[PDB]
């Protein structure tokens, strides 16, 4: 298991463009588009970064290729954090997954508001940082995922995506 194969099972894969559980313009495995409502916008968008005029559907190739920025800048929008990167760090490489998970779902800044948890994740209080996190919209809207998150957060092992 790696954070793609995580993600992809997380996210799903699309080739036309959809609404995410929010209600929200996106496309690929979990690429937000655009939070406006115009589909034109998001079409607007979508060509914008393939790169051609796609008319809402794109390849798996292309899917894929946004896939591997969009991880890549999640990773890079951890390491910049200054609340993030030590935590972070302080982490072993399954954990690690949960995080870029979190943020590649939620915004750096979303995850940014969940210092309890971030401290407690930091002390490795794993039974007490998988409650707090559970207190959270987040775990309130998209339960089924975020119990997975969590459960990796809470063991370390990749049992939750089995
Ligand atoms: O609860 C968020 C957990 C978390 C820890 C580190 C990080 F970089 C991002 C998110
Ligand atoms: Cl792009
Ligand atoms: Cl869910």
């Amino acid at each position: 298991m790696n954070i793609f194969e995580m993600l992809r099972i997380d996210e799903g894969l699309r080739l036309k463009i959809y609404k995410d559980t929010e209600g929200y313009y996106t496309i690929g495995i979990g690429h937000l588009l655009t939070k406006s409502p115009s589909l034109n916008a998001a079409k607007s968008e979508l060509d914008k970064a393939i790169g051609r005029n796609c008319n809402g559907v794109i390849t798996k190739d292309e899917a894929e290729k946004l896939f591997n920025q969009d991880v890549d800048a999640a990773v890079r929008g951890i390491l910049r954090n200054a609340k993030l990167k030590p935590v972070y760090d302080s982490l072993d490489a399954v954990r690690r997954c949960a995080a870029i998970n979190q943020v590649f779902q939620m915004g750096e800044t979303g995850v940014a508001g969940f210092t309890n948890s971030l401290r407690m994740l930091q002390q490795k209080r794993w039974d007490e940082a998988a409650v707090n996190l559970a207190k959270s919209r987040w775990y309130n809207q998209t339960p089924n995922r975020a119990k997975r998150v969590i459960t990796t957060f809470r063991t370390g092992t990749w049992d939750a995506y089995k």
